[PDB]
């Protein structure tokens, strides 16, 4: 009776119109405001290859433009079916990491890669996405999260993690990588600068409850219930003013981010102000070719 | 023997000039340099009306420009004489709440609302003078601390808490609101991004051991002992160089606050310049009509 | 001739006490004149000068029928005819402590009782702060903290004969290691504020234009006129638009109190929507609230 | 007319465009995207953003591209009138923001559905870009439109007809991201808040004078200018271009411009021996050996 | 059996041309790429006067230029001849402390001191010596860790302690001192604000289970075993890309120094551009006196 | 026509050895004068220059009787007559791993053994951190690493006739991401930087002093006259309040590094208080401090 796999079939229905995923798989839930975007390279721990961020790129802006979706679940698909084994991600595929970055190949291997074709780093554009978008990205470690799988649930909003399987491995020196950006200044702002370059210096593995003690994990999870937990989080998270949690994201964001967060958050006041009679007041008076009048409306202080 | 009340009478005294006031209580240590401000409205669970936030406004300027006190105590009083209820503050007053902020009201309830009077939010005032002024302010949260009361609380230099009754729920996103400012990302530097996110994205009732976990609540009290333990960090606080006290707060505000942050840390060491021999003969050399003779004065590396 | 035209400003009630400077409401316009008043020592400003400073430009802040402040300073000198905006702290009373309080005019009748004070940076951040543009004329000198003064409003326009821009503050052992200076550097560039301050000279209104740190030149007896149509221009435009914009262009230079105060606004903004007032209502009818009228936006 | 179309060939696969038009260089690694709604003075829609979006990105993930020449074209044929983009289409501007209409009119509104500001997007895409993005204001640049102009790398103005005004307040909108902020850090505080609270005209050269403005070409020389700006850009190495942009991003960006510029710094080290040797290392299933390679100071 | 002693003498060699090193010690592993630097005056609990801090700027820029060294250990030795006490650092020698600093003197007492020569605080030039070198700082707090050698030990990159004798207690304030820069503001980074202003403004003693509660402390470890501890960690270290070791550091610093920051990852990326055939086409053009041909070298995104 | 004045100028005791590098102190004034003396290659640096400006500009900040440092190039070039304040790093010793030591001047007799640095970086912080004035004297070319360091510099005066800035970085491969990029731009702004950079073109004196960059323009035989007439006006302030400036003008943009150096000044300041000898005392007498003559300032 106790399942092993923290996916629940009967509680999830593919999206139209994404038949044609290989790397990645996209579910929304039966009831609720919810979506679950999953890894599904078990087979190489949930590695990612170019067009595997193509894929997560495409499905987080659906997403993103749903009206009816308040929050994403991302995780892994697993086990692998060659060792048991259970991963969230675990970064970069190497087999395709060329001189140039990770590179398009025609098959799994390297010797079929695209010599043609320079790499790209774009899961920085992935990490940007889940940055930017006005819902909350929760990520449910579910197994190992190593190297830019490390970096991503980094990112995210909120982390839980499985109790049995979740393990913390920073090995992006380890193989002569690293996440400059997000994936380790980032973490000094959730765990602090001592226990972020220690996790990236020594490339120790983690369990979910040191994580979670270190601030990085916000909680711990029997994997079996894992996205059970993930779904009442996700339903306390879209019970709330959607208008109130979509600014309160953009106000954490913001002055870590610079001008980018203030233009994220500077823009959904823009859409605030835009509602207003005021505003309409001096939409109306451009095409009327009149002098706007404001007069109504106080000079709050 | 066991009192439910934090409040000793016999330790502290009205302070004159406060006939007054109504929201809020203002009382001075007997022996110490330490004032106790607080909350006074707990039938409401302390919550702030515009009036409420003038007279705590009025009792904080006065206490920072009071020469003999070094350190404030923040906090509620209580209980609810309606259900025996303790809390520290539960933020603006709902019932006196308009589409243009916060109202002042000649009574109790929306319906007494001056209409003609445009609706403010200047507990961000109060923000400020807590984050602005040269002496150390302790929070002692007694009960609920919710909404714009737990943004209140994360502000403070310090807090301490009630073992039994301090409950810290953000509930911002529940009723429309958000603190955008230093309720939630000031937070994110206490507690790092993953927990204030969790904090104000679920809006869950935390105890003071868990928020003191966390890293927003420095200690944990017995109830009938926190403003008995307030008042011993507060003489410990009052035992070293008030100057070194002075430029260390302003330090710890600095590049958070930016070019704020700068003007108030330059500030007082534009004080120490003044002090000195070298900054004394350009004053005098202009005014008696001179050059400056600046040959006495080393310079430093 | 002189800038200040009688016939357009009346006083404001209630500040019949004012000794150190002068408040004017506009006869027509939603616009404010605040000055310094003691031109016999070039508008330098002591302890009460500051106190009565920030009082008026409070109570501007908080009139919900004036939407710009010019600060300015009166003149001439009675003295030597001398022109002035404001000389800075008024050194006669500067102690080891700071500027301090004095019954008189000299050192002498200072109250030794009471230590001395910089509390001319809570008005330039009540000026910084205020959810409204404040014009800075400058009529004549601008030395130490008055230079500060102009730098830290939005706009300044200076006399083309008169105004006279000096950083002396290094001259008599002071420095403005805020807003004066940092703040400086963010609109004529690094280089140029560190001359202004490092070398203290002299420069005119049309230089300051140049470097960038004078909006525009106007002639003397012109400047209050037009002071006050920059005023109207700023008064036609939406004055929600107006508080989002200043707050905008403060936000990041201020860190967490400029997210604060931007983040402020929004939340009034929040406040007026039906969702906002949803919540309010069901929290006071007891109930669970209702979200589903209210689309999420992208 | 700054257009010479005998220079340009359009691109395959973008015969659709109908708001923007999109053009590579008959020789040179430099395309052309401009705004075509002239009889609006070149207003943008949301089907406009979506458009200049999609041909941006395409400009980006070009290889044989260097740079982008950001432009207007003209005039109007209803008065002659000349515009860079006027920002926001203020006829479907509704109270959710910019809506979708079937036509030019608020009538034809999607009413279903809810408006959008991603502007911002664009703005996204070209400050992320790693090439070099060159405004040219042929003439209006108002509102929304001067905001693009701000976040352009750089800017050529027409002489005669470039006309900046940012009308924000006076529609009771604004801009308080890039098109305030950072106008800011190109002008200083004082400029940028006159330019914003008092909405007053400027020429090129006034702008060119305040900081904003990168050089004056007279108009029918602005996109042979812009194209000789472009060959000078093409003409240095790709890579310290790259660097260079980012670098310049960087702080004012905060993470998100450590996490650009640190993105290409890692790709840097991908190009090392060492690198791949922690690649092969990991294949192989055996240790690294980092002794070949000697620690810098 | 069990050493009171951390130090193991035949784990180190010292290092060749510093015989004349009196406040310091200085070795090198016998067989890793790690040294040892360590406070020599236990007598006055390691607290350095101006010589010291000559000595240890000295000695950490040898390190920092030795290319066979890949991690420092700072530290204190000990004990005192006197009481058997233990110390890492006690900051500032506050009996050469004067009106202008710390000052030079030939002996240990005030009476010695050169009066003709200002004094100095420049234990702040070790700060960033030891914040802007490429290798990993490991501080092994090994006692008493007060004033300036608390603020040396919060610079540090990681921080190991001893569980019987590590004693952390910020007594800046108690003397009428502050340390406004790393000190304080950049502990904030580490334990939070509250923590980070409860541990000046109070100057409790603390342990190391405590700091290491509160972020501070990497790990605890028995006082015998620190330095076989620091070598594991260095050796852990020590085995990763020594490249991305490098930039992983500069990217942690980076933000919060500012442009400092970003000069110093910045000089590191042009390191490696330098590295590739694309800078040298440009180095060859330019000595050739011919235009430069980038048309092999593709522009990536 | 040589901007340089030898007699008003002396050698400094110890550093007979300098071979890439001058280091004068003035005859009266506390002012000394840095330049680059390798003018047959533009005043190109090679790793031994960088070394000598080190230990040079180093001595300069530890030495009391000096205020002000001016950095320039020595010329004209003796093969061509062309003059160069810097034109960056020697491109003949630059490898793979950055500019190499060499026993002789060309890429034939560089030490294999030895790694490449980059250490001009080192000098940009001294030039940063020191607290005095640094002013640069372009008097000829300045390109690359060279123009990156009249960036870094507090104050540069430009000979009209002979100065030519050029950023010319990515024309060989290049690039300085620090403060010779983004600090330009908070100098003449973001839109003058980038452009100066992405197309490398050759400035002038006033093009540069239009921009922001430059604070004046001198004529060429007149540039280290005017350059000791600025010093002199620096010189004749408060030395300590000068020392604060500078570190209030880069402590934002130096973030914790910024605020290490302003505060480490002020806890200077405040060491020279009775209360904080009271602290000392009080820990050297082993009892406790007595803080009631102290008053606690608002
Ligand atoms: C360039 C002038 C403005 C005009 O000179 P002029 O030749 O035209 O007239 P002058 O003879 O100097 O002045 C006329 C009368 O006014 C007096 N006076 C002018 N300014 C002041 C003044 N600030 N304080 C006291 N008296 C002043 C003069 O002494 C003189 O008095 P009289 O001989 O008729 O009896 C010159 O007077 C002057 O340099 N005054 C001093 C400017 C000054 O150093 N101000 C204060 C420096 S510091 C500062 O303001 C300040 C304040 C608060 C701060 C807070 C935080 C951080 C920094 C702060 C700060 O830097
Ligand atoms: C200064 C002009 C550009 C030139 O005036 P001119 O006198 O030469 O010609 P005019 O007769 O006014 O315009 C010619 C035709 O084009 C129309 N037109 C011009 N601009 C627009 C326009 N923006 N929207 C709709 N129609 C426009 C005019 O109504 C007119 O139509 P007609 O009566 O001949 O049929 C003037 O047209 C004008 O003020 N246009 C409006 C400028 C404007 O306020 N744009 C919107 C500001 S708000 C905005 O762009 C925007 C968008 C997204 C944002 C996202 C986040 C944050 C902020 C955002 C934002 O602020
Ligand atoms: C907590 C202790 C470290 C341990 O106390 P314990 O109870 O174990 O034994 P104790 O009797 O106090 O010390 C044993 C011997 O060591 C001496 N000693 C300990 N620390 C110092 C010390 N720092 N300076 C001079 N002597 C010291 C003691 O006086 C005593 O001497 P003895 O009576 O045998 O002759 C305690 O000694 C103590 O508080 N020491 C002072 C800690 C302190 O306040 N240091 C200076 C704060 S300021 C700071 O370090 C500093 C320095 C440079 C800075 C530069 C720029 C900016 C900031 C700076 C800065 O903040
Ligand atoms: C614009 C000139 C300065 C003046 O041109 P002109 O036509 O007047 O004279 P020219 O014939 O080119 O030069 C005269 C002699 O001096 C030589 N020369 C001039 N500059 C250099 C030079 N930098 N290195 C080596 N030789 C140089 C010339 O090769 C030539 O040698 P000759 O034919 O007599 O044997 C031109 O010479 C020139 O572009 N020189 C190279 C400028 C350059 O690209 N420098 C390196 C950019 S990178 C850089 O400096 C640098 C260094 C360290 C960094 C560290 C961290 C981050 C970034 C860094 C960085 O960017």
């Amino acid at each position: 009776a106790l399942s092993d796999n923290p996916f629940d079939a009967k509680a999830w229905r593919l999206v139209d119109g994404f038949d044609d995923l290989t790397d990645i798989t996209y579910h929304r839930h039966v009831d609720d405001a919810t979506v679950r975007v999953a890894f599904n390279r078990p087979e190489v721990r949930n590695a990612f290859r170019p067009h595997t961020v193509d894929e997560l790129y495409r499905v987080l802006d659906h997403a993103r433009m749903s009206p009816d979706v308040g929050v994403v679940l991302l995780t892994g698909n697993g086990p692998s079916p060659k060792d048991g084994g259970w991963a969230f991600c675990s970064g970069g595929d190497q087999r395709i990491r060329g001189r140039s970055g990770y590179q398009y190949a025609s098959g799994d291997t390297a010797d079929t890669v695209d010599v043609a074709r320079a790499g790209r780093l774009h899961i920085l554009e992935v990490q940007r996405l889940i940055r930017f978008m006005p819902k909350v990205v929760i990520c449910l470690v579910n197994g190992w999260a190593a190297g830019g799988g490390h970096s991503l649930h980094v990112v995210c909003d909120l982390t839980l993690a499985s109790r049995e399987y979740a393990r913390f491995k920073q090995t992006d020196a380890d193989v002569g990588s690293f996440d400059g950006g997000y994936g380790s200044a980032y973490l000094a702002r959730q765990v602090g600068q001592k226990f972020a370059r220690e996790i990236f210096f020594l490339g120790r593995t983690y369990t979910a409850e040191q994580m979670h003690q270190m601030g990085a994990v916000n909680a711990v999870a029997e994997h079996a219930e894992l996205e059970t937990v993930g779904l009442q989080w996700a339903a306390e998270i879209n019970a709330k003013s959607p208008q109130a949690q979509r600014m309160l994201k953009f106000a954490f964001n913001l002055l870590d981010d610079g001008l980018v967060g203030q233009q994220l958050f500077a823009g959904e006041a823009t859409r605030l102000a835009y509602m207003t009679d005021e505003a309409v007041e001096g939409r109306d008076a451009f095409l009327q070719k009149r002098p706007p009048d404001w007069s109504p409306f106080p000079r709050y202080f």
